[PDB]
């Protein structure tokens, strides 16, 4: 459909956000290479599509890793066309004095370094082909606070500013970085049958404001088909949250006043 | 896609608007194009054929405004997508070339036309418990400098009213989005010298598909989000490489 | 004394913030013109407070009345070095619904048209003494939803695009254009209030727009500052649920 | 005299803009202990300015360093009221090809890691208090892209979401936690790009602008201001003055 002969790069695509990624963008025609580091989940899958997606370990702390990747799917494919830099740790609502500085520089390393050499990478094969497309995945902490941890926000707003940069350099030469800032998926945390899905999806309808619907990595794969597809061909710097207008609104005001 | 869906859009007879509705016809959705370019607006509603109607709306009277809305909610059973495009442009000016009249009456157009729409839309919408409330603002609202002040302050208030929307039709399952695009109203000589992203030249069809992701259930939960479709200019002041590298 | 020599017109500075503002900018040197349409109280604290402080009947709706308030403000001192467009009506949070097309269009000619033309006439005026400073009065709703009215709301908004705008065109003479987005206009205060251990009262917005309108500010332009103790950076409804 | 009976910490605190917010709040009552590692500038400084002004050697990089400079301020004076998250290493426009991993995590380590060890300790002796002030120096790329390089943008981001949350948090307890962007470049030739390049035109961006920006954002006259990233621009980061400049 909308990616027929398109190809793609997707850190972190062999679970959650990523996997939902490379499934849709499999859907519509890519040749997707998955990167992560989970390389059972990650290269089963890269089978069990088939044809059109390979697999390729690659810590994004170690640029020697990142450079092959990207070197690897040139030479397969022909080119890249979107880089999906997915990969990253979470940290939960948390106090600075559980900021451990090892835990936090390891998690900046992998956050927002990796995605700082993802890009690096992906705008050097991309500038010559003077197409392409580049999608951040940071989190809706990136417009409130209260629903990330200290240094995990911290890092997500470094990758917005990153991505907003990208837009205005990597504008001259005709190919567009973005950002996306989803919310809490059911993806991240342990799975257990059915007993905890309809508990976590009860309490996502509690806490989200847009109720009635709930956030599965589906949503943010096709929000990212989207940005990703050339039906956005002008969109560019964009932070685009799907939150359902949690970032929007502190109904601490409401809740007090009607008691 | 958008089969079996109803939309609204006001200002449906001209560019984006027209757009945007060419675009719900072409695949799925019943359209009702609401304007006061009669002529234009007819002319399309019937090329376009079954799936869509036309209904002359001024959107600075309520009554008319909720008229289109009851005439459509009654002619195929509900309303889905309210796109609240119609309104006029001005580009940059000074404070001086501010008119009190014309800012009264361009307020009326644009954020007045906005209120309306939203207000009866709601009314139409939350007992459904669906719907999907979509503004068309501009640039403008994330940087100044390509709008009249009139205008900017008309395009903030409409970003407000959408946040405040969604956050109130949130509680009944609905979205309240904005659109905020760039130049499309020797022009496109200009726009390539000015535009960010080089290369693509800003069309009205870009918003409409734009506006169709909005409205899609593929947004099942997008809301309270001013979507720019600037190509980055709007997070850029070239100013300072532009004096510094010449 | 930050301000001394210098001439301010305040709108609506016959109550609240503005009432608050002036006894401040009095206190600081500055030769005031209160401005409103509660005639007895502007008036009365016009003379209480003494010789450096006017007043001046202005409904800012019509803006043949604002250009008489900043010509006779002019007139009578030799000129305006801070235009605090304060004048404004509240609207609590409310619904959709209840947006009335005539209260609606009343509560944008006081709050964005009066901005407007406050700042239309105050440009006519600066733009020659290329100097000036210009402050209007947004509200913590402009960073958060779910604490004003939408027609509140979407007015300060608008008041916002304003002042950056004029702020950019206002720049090319010397001349500063910013906001302030305070959030208390009690018990129910501090539970809701995220800074906690204080509160806001009108004192706190008053010296927030002194520091806008000193020379301490001589750079600082087409800001938004808010005032809100960090209330609209945090949605504590995730956190809150998970605790118990 | 408005900080008098207070006490701050400023790391960067012997040159430019801490050095001017040093003297600032000398000459407002407060006690200062300056903290940087040009040891030279610093006790330079504190000794110039005398009695309520000490100095104190600290590499941000170095928790142990940092909680030996919280705990001195608090054995000398008794606590700490205000910490001012200064030191840090710029980065002027550049390419993203020009992005060295050993470079970049240096100055993550300075600007970023710095304020959170700064941010903690400050947090560990203002948070039994019940009261205090924590102020970062950001920067004007905050909200424009185009006056600083992807290392320095990407870190002065990461500060300001690291205040935002620090007020969500620290707000509990009476301590507010705020940004100031200034506008780090502009501080015959240099006067014609400050013509050319500032919106706001007439006024030049001294660090004494920026210090006395912090004066207030320090001073109980922001009792209730915390969550800010007050920008220091004169509006350049509010205008793409491209579209204007081509239709003339």
């Amino acid at each position: 459909r909308r990616l027929e002969g398109k190809v793609a790069i997707v850190t972190g695509g062999a679970s959650g956000i990523g996997a939902s990624t490379v499934r849709l963008f499999h859907d519509h025609g890519a040749k997707v290479v998955i990167a992560d580091i989970q390389d059972d989940l990650g290269q089963t899958l890269a089978d069990r599509l088939g044809r059109n997606i390979s697999y390729t370990h690659c810590d994004v702390t170690d640029e020697d890793q990142v450079r092959a990747l990207v070197d690897a799917a040139v030479a397969k494919h022909g080119g890249v066309d979107i880089m999906f830099s997915n990969a990253g740790i979470v940290e939960g609502p948390n106090s600075i004095f559980d900021v451990d500085k090892d835990e936090l520089e390891r998690l900046m390393g992998i956050n927002l370094v990796g995605a700082f050499l993802a890009a690096k990478h992906a705008a050097r094969v991309m500038v010559p082909a003077k197409k392409g497309c580049i999608i951040f995945t940071a989190s809706a902490c990136t417009e409130i606070a209260g629903i990330a941890g200290h240094s995990y926000t911290a890092s997500k707003y470094g990758i917005v500013g990153l991505m907003k940069s990208l837009a205005v350099e990597l504008g001259s030469h005709g190919i567009r970085a973005n950002c996306v800032s989803p919310f809490g998926v059911l993806t991240g945390i342990v799975p257990d049958d059915e007993a905890s899905k309809l508990m976590f999806e009860g309490i996502m309808s509690k806490v989200g404001n847009l109720k009635g619907k709930i956030l599965t990595a589906e949503d943010v794969a096709v929000t990212v088909l989207y940005l990703a597809s050339e039906e956005a061909s002008y969109v560019s710097g964009v932070n685009l949250l799907v939150d359902g207008g949690y970032t929007v609104v502190n109904p601490t005001f409401i809740n007090v006043i009607t008691a």
